[PDB]
């Protein structure tokens, strides 16, 4: 890439950040109980639990049936010198992708630990308070919290005799219908195929009044630095059990880690408008350019958070470009496109390493110590300004001081190759198609003639 | 459609589901009061209600004025020999569409029931419960409702003498400003013309702390199957009265029904990347194909919920398929197209009816019953695997078993027709300006230079 | 623009509205405190505040460090003997844009008032009410505010001795983690650069239970007319101080003003389907056209609210248009394109000042005054209907009265110049310039064979 | 040898788990004992003399 | 029958029957026609499968 030619065409080199990908996830198990444990409300709670149980049993059973059918598709067998594992029936699975097979193998791996957690069902159902982490000894652990247990431990509990018990029953009915709406909301796509779809951790936190940091602290991840404080929306994980007796869901989540791809640098750019031909044009270049050892790729940070120093993507999102884009970035300003703008929110001056790249044709340019105007040269379009001209610079209204040095050559004395104006239209495509059709039906007629008039 | 040749080019036939569209909605009338009914708060309330009333009058009055002004534009009566038809004064509308005319006809139909409900205005204002019912007629009832009646029937009510009255006034003021912000949020577009704009039941549920099925159960519609569980975000409603005296809105909502268009099958597909020419190409084929009586069209599931067995759309979204894309789904699969995929998250193998489609040049293939690797055939890129080669298969890192058979003929043996590469950029449109201008007046040079010597 | 030719091709002139842009904002300074001043809970609170303090200090300190670092590069005292103003150290900025320099100038201007407010730090930290005011000067005041100060002055306070101290400490812990998650949610992009990023008033509002109206009332803006009720989602503001002692944020917001651009009228259009060639087509025109002294241009109301009388934008969004589209709007219906539809939700009739534009080929058209059907003319497609034919009109099912007349030019007798059937270009038409261009490069080889024709 | 390397790298966590009860190992006063490794797991400490 | 072995960081591997890869580049390693025993050092790839 040539930054002098890219400055002549109108792009200014922005910051440079790093690139990091989530990788190497270890697994930690939790459970999520559904039935609220009321113990103080044994005096008057009526049977308001029954409608809630009837509502949740319609959405507890088929997930359990689907997961046990997933365990039925796999079978721990070994033909000859096999790996002594995996093995699924092709007929018993129907149509599946690679990730569905991976989920089946994950279930076949963690069925033992699912049985280990299911061994403590009576310990699960006796949790009076909401958030606790239990364990299977020194190694392996499980966690549980309920976003509604505190509301019937500090809110619904103390009005046990001041308020009428029918009003407590009605309030608990309203609260249970609201929370059943919340579980109905979060497990929207989870009702279709509850083995291959991961769980958004923020949507899980929405069950508990949007407290991502409570589950972050209770999960064990304790971020300290700047980069991992914003990170934490990339936890993911899939359900492993949907036990009906204790009315709980055993979930497995992944503890993330940000590994770094070597040699890859994300490059930002600033696009300013330039007045050529009495017209304001913007350069047509992508904003982000990732470089890794003479290799330009394209990325999209649609789901990627950007810190002050790096790019944090959940997974690598490399995209290709045309080799004409490589010619535009390397040497060919004629291959670089342009677009028409007339709106007022176009920047015309910018700052880079104490060097001002300014379109002085539309913006006022002066040096305040000398009190003289700065005129646009006819050879250039984008004006380079350093301390060689004046260290004291006045641009528009703003009052700046510049410094450092130029850097190789000035962009102003190099010639500027203006490319074609990039402006498309479906009408242009349609009458181009008509033009191409009539012209090649002319040429094929004359080629049939000129092939028949070869031999005279 | 030929799945064998389309599998050879790289498209795998997925699940087949049904198509069902919402049709025949019946009507039911609800009423929503806005002023909270305090009856226990006659001791300490001050006049904090007046600020809330002055805030909501600017919403209530012009909505009701526009409603009665739209009510004036329609009249009944016989046009001579014709009996009726709700004759609409077109000079009183200005610019109106078909849906506005239909809505005006709907309110003219609902004038009688709106007056019948408005006869029970003093019945509406006397409620002190959250949600309760009043008998509209001998077999009709109304569904007067408040989400915030409960909050000043269980929270502010017991603190009548423990806390100071000015603090209850301040908390009531804060809650009233928050609720007025909620009505300002939900009736945003509804202030412009409150007679043609449909009302979402979800944004209404946001007024009552996001409890959808409380409103659904008070409506009386009850879901009992898997399809009507995720259904519930598509119930629409219309304002039929905007009464300023009791400060309430009479609304008419529509109970949905998922009718089935006959013969329509939604076919899914799996796209994999195949290495041709040293490059990993992805085919350019869509995902969801509606098929109905040998007719291929396009659909978009941008708002349609997807079940395990069917596609549920609020309204029919049949878009025309490109006949080039229809011939792509026919035997001319060279007309399909392909693009670069260099990213690592490209699947290379998939399962369908015990049938493995695998790009085996990059993915390790062996059969542990024979302990030999599987090599890519030279006549194809996509690799067929069934029980005929080996019933027990290793693909990549995973160990599977297969079944069934090929299907008509094997897609691995016939010749292959490779399409063109596909780019998506306006830079390609400027390059098509350039290379046609390399060719067009060079084709005119064919027209000139041939005829110069074809004479003799 | 010709409405008669555009109605002949199938487009009806909609409403005409105004265009207003936010401009000339003044600035008001507010403060936001973070540490909840619990005063009644000095008996049983433990040191649960310390975990909250250690969680928020890692956010508060780097924001304050970047804030003092950005203000440390700007200086007064211009070395020019006549000009005097603020100078930024452009070598010390590195890379910066126009808005960043303007923001640094703004904080340099506001540093004096920031120190003036910072002189009242003990006044800021001593508040025990939710929102109140303090004496900044003889006429200036601050608007110190807390959403959570109510919740530990009306909810957690009365359970001081009924409930156990550790349960209050745990409830305080849960509430503190949830609110700390809320501050982590709202100050997401602000952690990268808290100088050049404005803060939305609604993002501030979700810190206080989504109460935009409380912040609007305490800020001083009191919307009274219909246009400023929907406006209020576009209020901008930036931080001026990030004090770590009282752990508060001094913010500067901009009070907006909706100025009106002169002469600009926004025009809507209604596109009706027309049956040409046995086929249903739609004209290809934009929905909204801004006209300003005979100047057609394009806008996008993607972030602009739409009122009943005007278009209100936060900032001007003037987009250019193709001159072929301008000829399409003015005179050239042959330059206007058309697209294919077959879906059922295409209205074929509409009303405009009592003028019925109705395609009678698919929609039943009758005159109820005479009981005769209305036939489509062969010279037109869209049916003009006014009081000249019949005053009482049957369309579809509906009785409709009509009004006015043809105005100036009758489109019912005008000739038809429906242009080319232009086609969409989703992914495929690039290969129609990629499989036809290789026929062109077959003819490029035929140029070499034409050279052989010339030689032989 | 590489397979043995993989085996020790595979079983070093369980080796640390068994080494966590070193004082439980030295307190046996009988011939053969079975001490609980985890919840449903055990090893065999043994001394024929 | 062993088909690969290590000698001072030198891998002699019969890659015709044994899978051979370099995950720095994520490509397989093929068999030459001039030899059967495959020479592998860090000049091809430092980390080998
Ligand atoms: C999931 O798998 C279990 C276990 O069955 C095992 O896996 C299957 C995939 C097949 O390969 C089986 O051969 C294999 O054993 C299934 O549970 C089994 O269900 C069947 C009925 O489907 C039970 O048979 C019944 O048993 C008694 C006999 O007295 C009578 O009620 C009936 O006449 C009937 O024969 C069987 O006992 C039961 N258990 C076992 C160990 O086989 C299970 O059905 C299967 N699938 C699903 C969808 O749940
Ligand atoms: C909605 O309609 C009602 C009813 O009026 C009927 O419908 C209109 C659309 C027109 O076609 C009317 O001719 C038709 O009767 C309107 O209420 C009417 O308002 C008018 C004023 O606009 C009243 O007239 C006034 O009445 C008294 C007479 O002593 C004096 O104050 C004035 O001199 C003046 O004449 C009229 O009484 C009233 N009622 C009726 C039955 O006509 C209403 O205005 C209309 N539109 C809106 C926007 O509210
Ligand atoms: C923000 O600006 C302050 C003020 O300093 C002034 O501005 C700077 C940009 C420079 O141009 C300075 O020359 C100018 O005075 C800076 O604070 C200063 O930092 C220096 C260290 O960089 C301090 O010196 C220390 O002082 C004591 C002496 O006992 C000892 O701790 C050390 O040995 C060391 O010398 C200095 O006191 C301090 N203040 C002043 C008034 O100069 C600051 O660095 C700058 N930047 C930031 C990021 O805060
Ligand atoms: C409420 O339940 C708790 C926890 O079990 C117990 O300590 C307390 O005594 C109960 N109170 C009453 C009144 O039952
Ligand atoms: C592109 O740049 C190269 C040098 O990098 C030069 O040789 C070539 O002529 C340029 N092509 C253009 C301007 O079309
Ligand atoms: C730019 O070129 C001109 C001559 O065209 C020369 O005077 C000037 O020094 C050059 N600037 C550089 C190389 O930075
Ligand atoms: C060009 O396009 C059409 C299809 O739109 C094709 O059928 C026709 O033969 C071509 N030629 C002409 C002269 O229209
Ligand atoms: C509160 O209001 C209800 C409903 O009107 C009534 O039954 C009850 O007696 C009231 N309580 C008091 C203390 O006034
Ligand atoms: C498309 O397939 C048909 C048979 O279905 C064949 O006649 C025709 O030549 C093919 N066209 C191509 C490959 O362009
Ligand atoms: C594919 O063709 C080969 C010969 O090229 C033949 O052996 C094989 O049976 C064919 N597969 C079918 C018809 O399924
Ligand atoms: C070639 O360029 C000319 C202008 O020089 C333009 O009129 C013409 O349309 C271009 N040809 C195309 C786009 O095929
Ligand atoms: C609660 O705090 C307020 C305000 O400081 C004070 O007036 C009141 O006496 C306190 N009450 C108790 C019980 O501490
Ligand atoms: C466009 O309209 C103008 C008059 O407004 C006319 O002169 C011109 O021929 C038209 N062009 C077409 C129909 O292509
Ligand atoms: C439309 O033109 C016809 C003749 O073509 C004429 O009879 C009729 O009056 C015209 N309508 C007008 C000018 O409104
Ligand atoms: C133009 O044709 C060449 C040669 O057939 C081909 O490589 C190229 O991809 C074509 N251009 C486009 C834009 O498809």
């Amino acid at each position: 890439v040539d930054f002098e030619r890219l400055a002549s065409i109108g792009g200014i080199k922005g910051h440079s950040k790093l690139y990091k990908i989530k990788g190497h996830p270890t697994t930690k198990d939790i459970v999520i109980k559904l039935v609220p444990n009321l113990n103080n409300l044994t005096v008057c709670s009526e049977m308001s639990i029954d409608g809630y149980l009837n509502l949740i049993n319609a959405v507890i059973i088929p997930i359990s049936q689907s997961l046990e059918l997933m365990r039925n598709n796999v079978k721990d067998g070994t033909p000859n010198e096999n790996i002594f594992g995996a093995i699924v029936a092709g007929a018993a699975l129907g149509i599946a992708t690679a990730a569905q097979v991976t989920s089946v193998v994950a279930l076949h791996k963690s069925n033992q630990n699912a049985a280990k957690i299911n061994s403590l069902r009576d310990s699960i159902t006796k949790t009076n308070q909401a958030v606790e982490q239990l364990s299977l000894g020194v190694q392996e652990t499980v966690s549980v919290l309920m976003g509604l247990q505190d509301q019937i431990n500090t809110n619904l509990v103390p009005k046990i005799n001041i308020l009428s018990c029918k009003q407590l029953s009605n309030t608990l009915n309203i609260m249970l219908l609201q929370y059943y709406s919340q579980i109905l909301t979060v497990f929207g796509p989870n009702l279709r195929d509850p083995a291959t779809v991961p769980v958004s951790i923020q949507a899980l936190s929405q069950l508990f009044e949007g407290n991502l940091e409570l589950l972050t602290s209770s999960l064990g991840i304790s971020s300290t630095d700047f980069n991992d404080l914003l990170t934490g929306k990339l936890i993911t994980g899939s359900i492993i059990w949907a036990d009906t007796q204790g009315h709980y869901l055993i979930l497995r989540v992944n503890i993330p880690d940000l590994i770094e791809v070597p040699g890859a640098v994300i490059q930002e750019f600033i696009k300013i408008g330039y007045n050529f031909g009495g017209s304001l044009w913007m350069p047509t270049i992508p904003n982000k350019i990732i470089i890794r050892g003479y290799h330009l790729s394209l990325i999209d940070s649609t789901n990627c958070i950007i810190t002050d120093n790096s790019y944090v993507c959940d997974r690598d999102y490399s995209l290709p470009m045309n080799p004409i884009l490589r010619e535009c970035f390397e040497g060919n300003t004629s291959s670089c496109g342009r677009e028409m703008v007339l709106n007022s929110y176009i920047p015309l001056y910018a700052l880079s390493e104490g060097v001002i790249y300014a379109n002085c044709l539309a913006t006022s340019c002066k040096c305040a110590t000398t009190n003289k105007p700065i005129v646009q040269s006819t050879s250039t379009v984008i004006t380079m300004i350093d301390n060689s001209k004046c260290p004291v610079v006045e641009v528009g209204k703003q009052m700046i001081s510049v410094g450092s040095y130029l850097g190789q050559v000035s962009p102003n004395n190099l010639t500027i190759e203006i490319g074609p104006p990039v402006y498309t239209e479906p009408v242009d495509i349609t009458n181009q198609l008509g033009n191409i059709n009539e012209t090649l039906s002319k040429t094929l007629d004359l080629i049939k003639q000129s092939n028949s008039i070869l031999d005279m």
